[PDB]
């Protein structure tokens, strides 16, 4: 549940 170019991938 990362996927956000190294964004807050919290999830």
């Amino acid at each position: 549940c990362h996927w956000l170019r190294g964004d807050m991938r919290r999830c």
